[PDB]
DNA sequence: AAAGATGAGACAATGGCGATTAC
RNA sequence: AACUUGAAAAAGUGGCACCGAGUCGGUGCU
DNA sequence: GTAATGCCATTGTCTCATCTTT
């Protein structure tokens, strides 16, 4: 019946789930091809596929590649050429006339006489051919447009990837700095001078050179290995972003595409400078300016050199070889290497005036054809085009008949491939794979219901979890910022009480050093070590916003020194403390925001823009990736038209933060331990399910916030009810509180502790639909977490690009034995290496013979490439790692309770929740203690029937035995280390406390080769299963 | 005096090859 | 992934509920 | 006589030391 799809889309995995309507996973059985006895097996429609992040034919398909973009330019060449056709067929001085292309287009924009259908078509194919990109969406407005709105929304988008050390820009006119005529270099020297906080070689000081026009290299904001440079205008940029974003992960992709957007205001407010014509065609009249430039200086310079210098013209103009005038026309020389060797000679000469302020804006004797085109974005092109059409519509009927015809060749970007969809994406190779795969996911699950396209498809991008390498680097900039803040204050309390950075990674202590180790609400010292007895208030209460961050979060004695009142602290305070809040705001201690939220009670109190604020900041995802890929999803699922040109939406793409999944599982116990298993993939995208669907099912008027597609903009402040419960939850009004996930919640407890009652059932209030059931759905969000099957699929992938094996391949043939050479049957794994794989491809049985088999029985042979799954006894499975060497192929189903004991143990000191709810969850665990024995028999009968490392078992159950007078928390810490010895995939090396258990290797194949192979679809509900006895 | 860049050295993870041992 | 058809791009092939839940099982319907 | 059970090789990361630049 009616379903909806959740997905986790990552780098290395994909997680999926498929929900009902009253939240329940299906169980379906599903039929079992191949020569076994089994012919059906039941599976829960939730699973989770992994992958390598490697060299591949598919990972090739996805680059971007010089031919798959010229048979696209060529398609569009073709249609124009056929629309031109039947008129065509009718139908020195123009060389000297026009010596480049953009002449004769802008003589096309700008004269009224009747011109040549070739020259026409010549103009069009030239803005056809290299039409510009398609970042900005729409037509041309100062909001995606002008360069202070971009520059805005750049730190904007860098503020909010970080939010804690960061730059803040209001001040700043960036329009005079940005677009005043001068060098790139002086430019971005001139906007770093207004940002003190910022240098050039800082990552948003590399940004604005990039958006510039200059070579940034990102090495050290990064740490990265190998340089990596980017120029917006080289034609390699592309994937050179794809390379940096692969090393450095995609949540900074939206990061690179803002600084590219700001270049693209830089270059419209450059054109649209010079007006010679009220409104005209700017970037063919720029490029007739730069020609004229060009020629004015060439000559003057020629006339210079052949009346002062007349020795060394040869090597300005025949050698070539050495850069000159000659390398830059006719040799491989750029124009950054041209001015280099030129710069010197025009220093040197006398009457170079005017030559030398043009050189240093990188604006002398410039070609047409160059490589800055690459930033020209479409719009202009289409202004053009349309601009020309109008100029030639009543002398050409046919140009009035086909006008939509050409518009749609310049903007279209009819269905083409889904490959080259994802290789013009801007991520990393990883991503786009698993973009891809995700694709492929979704159209296996709805083929595996009937047909039937989901009702929602909910979809978040998986956030990588700490690697520890990271948790360093955090505690390093938490420790400059309390350096900073303290040398900038003056009182010297690190003097007295030293710390470090390890100790710093404490919420409540960085909180207390923070904050001068002065209260926040009264004037008193702290007490240094009675920090238990003090609580961490929220200046916007939890029930207005989800904001556990530093931004939010204050420390002090009792969170009752608030006042009475369920909003921002009270005036009676904020009056008297707004001199030591604005002492910690001007020592960049606090950031400005968390300053407005402090001093909101002077301004009313929170109001209902505040409310929109932060409802439109946990609702919306700023991600274009995540656009992107809902904009495929949502083209693929979604193709139905009307009688009008308005798109049938069948299928809503919600697009979720990892953010409210992640607060969900923390807010009620449903607790993730990537360590345990790789299941938890497929229960982040249960979630996600469950979540959106309760969102849209909630909130249909703020469709438009999660939504993918053209909704009706429903305001947010309009929909804020006046009082609590007088007119929220009984008007049309939707919440008064701006915290959406509210209504999940049992008890609200505000900032005072007056605790604020929901009904048991949540439904929606104009249609009168039940959306939560706070006891059955909860227990079936519980029972889903709970189930032991959940679909694992490792990839199986051929090898491309000693040797390196492509794929292994199962031969059953006969080889010689011994002196007489007596025929034995045999049955083994070969290993063809890539430079093999071609010549067994074209005769396999000559390759075979060349290596010595005969008799080979041509229709047994089986390709095998990596990670192909094999099932033995009791259901311990392996997959292929090699020709010689297994993995292992299962995963451990451990039951909810323990996995939520494992996380609460694991997360002693780190709770980030209420006292209550804190001596809630101790207590649990000290009544619980004997999970920890229980988890140890559980791995243990797990790996003495799937495992088989009786050596590493022993040695496992020894340490257990070992330590167990050790805390809870370390031993609940150890075992998290010792699920590596049943993890699925190739054996690791790991510790329990000090204790090294070395890898076990599976280094013989001969069992699978009498075992059951497992061919896996994508999702692995889709199986065929041969029994290789034969 | 602090920060950035380049090269080399211990880590980490997985697979392959050779020698010792066991059936 | 496997299988079928194709030189290839590519097309096709796997029933639904309920009671449970140790990697999925059982029962009813079809 | 054949097959099963420590060190080396390859691809990526990270940290430390020295030299150069702001």
């Amino acid at each position: 019946k009616k379903y909806s799809i959740g997905l986790d889309i990552g780098t290395n995995s994909v997680g999926w789930a498929v929900i009902t309507d009253e939240y329940k996973v299906p169980s379906k059985k599903f039929k079992v091809l191949g020569n076994t006895d089994r012919h059906s097996i039941k599976k829960n429609l939730i699973g989770a596929l992994l992958f390598d992040s490697g060299e591949t034919a598919e990972a090739t398909r996805l680059k971007r590649t010089a031919r798959r973009r010229y048979t696209r330019r060529k398609n569009r060449i073709c249609y124009l050429q056929e629309i031109f056709s039947n008129e065509m067929a009718k139908v020195v001085a123009y060389h000297e006339k026009y010596p480049t292309i953009y002449h004769l287009r802008k003589k096309l924009v700008d004269s009224t006489d009747k011109a040549d259908l070739r020259l026409i078509y010549l103009a069009l194919a030239h803005m056809i051919k290299f039409r510009g990109h398609f970042l900005i969406e729409g037509d041309l407005n100062p909001d995606n447009s002008d360069v202070d709105k971009l520059f805005i929304q750049l730190v904007q988008t860098y503020n909010q990837l970080f939010e804690e050390n960061p730059i803040n820009a209001s001040g700043v006119d960036a329009k005079a700095i940005l677009s005043a005529r001068l060098s790139k270099s002086r430019r971005l020297e001139n906007l770093i001078a207004q940002l003190p906080g910022e240098k050039k070689n800082g990552l948003f000081g590399n940004l604005i050179a990039l958006s510039l026009g200059l070579t940034p290299n990102f090495k050290s904001n990064f740490d990265l290995a190998e340089d990596a440079k980017l120029q917006l205008s080289k034609d390699t940029y592309d994937d050179d972003l794809d390379n940096l974003l692969a090393q450095i992960g995609d949540q900074y992709a939206d990061l690179f595409l803002a600084a590219k957007n700001l270049s693209d205001a830089i270059l419209l407010s450059d054109i649209l400078r010079v007006n010679t014509e009220i409104t005209k065609a700017p970037l063919s009249a720029s490029m007739i300016k730069r020609y004229d430039e060009h020629h004015q200086d060439l000559t003057l310079l020629k006339a210079l050199v052949r009346q002062q210098l007349p020795e060394k013209y040869k090597e300005i103009f025949f050698d070539q070889s050495k850069n000159g005038y000659a390398g830059y026309i006719d040799g491989g020389a750029s124009q950054e290497e041209f001015y280099k060797f030129i710069k010197p000679i025009l220093e040197k000469m006398d009457g170079t005036e005017e030559l030398l302020v043009k050189l240093n804006r990188e604006d002398l004797l410039r070609k047409q054809r160059t490589f800055d085109n690459g930033s020209i974005p479409h719009q202009i092109h289409l202004g053009e085009l349309h601009a020309i059409l109008r100029r030639q519509e009543d002398f050409y009927p046919f140009l009035k008949d086909n006008r939509e015809k050409i518009e749609k060749i310049l903007t279209f970007r009819q269905g083409d491939s889904l490959h080259e969809h994802i290789a013009n994406l801007a991520g990393s190779p990883a991503i786009k794979k698993g973009i891809l795969q995700t694709v492929k996911v979704v159209d296996e699950l709805v083929k595996v219901m009937g047909r039937h396209k989901p009702e929602n498809i909910v979809i978040e991008m998986a956030r990588e979890n700490q690697t520890t390498q990271k948790g360093q680097k955090n505690s390093r900039e938490r420790m400059k910022r309390i350096e900073e803040g303290i040398k900038e204050l003056g009182s010297q309390i690190l003097k007295e009480h030293p710390v470090e950075n390890t100790q710093l990674q404490n919420e409540k202590l960085y909180l207390y050093y923070l904050q001068n180790g002065r209260d926040m609400y009264v004037d008193q010292e702290l007490d240094i070590n009675r920090l238990s007895d003090y609580d961490v208030d929220h200046i916007v209460p939890q029930s207005f916003l989800k904001d556990d961050s530093i931004d939010n979060k204050v420390l002090t004695r009792s969170d009752k020194n608030r006042g009475k009142s369920d909003n921002v602290p009270s005036e009676e305070v904020v009056k008297k403390m707004k001199n030591y809040w604005r002492q910690l705001l001007n020592a960049k201690l606090i950031t400005q925001r968390k300053f407005d939220n402090l001093t909101k009670a002077e301004r009313g109190g929170l109001s209902e823009l505040d409310k929109a604020g932060f409802i439109k900041r946990q609702l919306v995802e700023t991600r274009q990736i995540t656009k992107h890929v809902a904009q495929i999803l949502d083209s693929r699922m979604n193709t139905k038209y009307d009688e009008n040109d308005k798109l049938i939406r069948e299928v809503k793409v919600i697009t979720l933060k990892s953010k409210l999944v992640s607060d969900f599982r923390k807010d009620f116990q449903f607790y993730k331990v990537r360590e345990i298993n790789n299941y938890h993939h497929a229960h982040d995208a249960y979630l996600n399910a469950v979540v959106g669907t309760a969102l849209i099912k909630k909130y249909p008027k703020l469709e438009s916030e999660f939504v993918y597609g053209d909704y009706k903009v429903y305001d947010v402040r309009k929909m804020i009810a006046k009082s609590e419960q007088e007119i929220g939850k009984a008007t049309a009004k939707y919440f008064f509180y701006s915290n959406i996930m509210n209504f999940f919640k049992t008890e609200i407890t505000l900032a005072n502790g007056e605790i604020r009652k929901r009904p048991l059932i949540e439904t929606n209030g104009e249609t009168g639909e039940i959306v939560w059931d706070k006891g059955r759905d909860f227990a079936t969000v519980r029972k889903v977490l709970s189930m032991p099957q959940v679909n694992i699929v490792k990839k199986t992938e051929v090898q491309t690009g000693s040797p390196t094996v492509a794929y292994s391949v199962l031969v059953v043939a006969k080889v010689e034995k011994g002196k007489s050479k007596k025929l034995k049957s045999v049955k083994e794994l070969l290993g063809i290496t890539i430079m093999e794989r071609s010549s067994f491809e074209k005769n396999p049985i000559d390759f075979l013979e060349a290596k010595g088999y005969k008799e080979v029985k041509k229709d047994l042979i089986i390709k095998l490439p990596k990670y192909s799954l094999f099932e033995l006894e009791n259901g311990r499975k392996r997959m292929l790692a090699s020709a010689g060497e297994l993995q292992k192929g299962n995963e451990l189903a451990l039951p909810s309770k323990y996995v939520n004991f494992l996380y609460l143990a694991s997360h002693y000191e780190k709770l980030k929740g209420s006292p209550e709810d804190n001596e809630q969850k101790q207590l649990f665990v000290e009544q619980h203690k004997h999970y920890l024995d229980e988890i140890i028999e559980q791995i243990s009968e797990f790996s003495k029937r799937v495992i088989l490392a009786d050596a590493n078992l022993d040695k496992v159950l020894s340490a257990y035995n070992k330590h167990r007078d050790k805390p809870i928390r370390e031993q609940a810490e150890n075992i998290i280390h010792l699920f590596t010895l049943t993890n699925l995939g190739a054996p690791a090396a790991f510790k329990y406390f000090d204790t090294t258990i070395d890898r076990k290797r599976y280094c013989s194949t001969k069992e699978v080769l009498d075992a059951t192979l497992i061919h896996q679809s994508i999702t692995g509900l889709y199986e065929t299963r041969i029994d290789l006895s034969q």
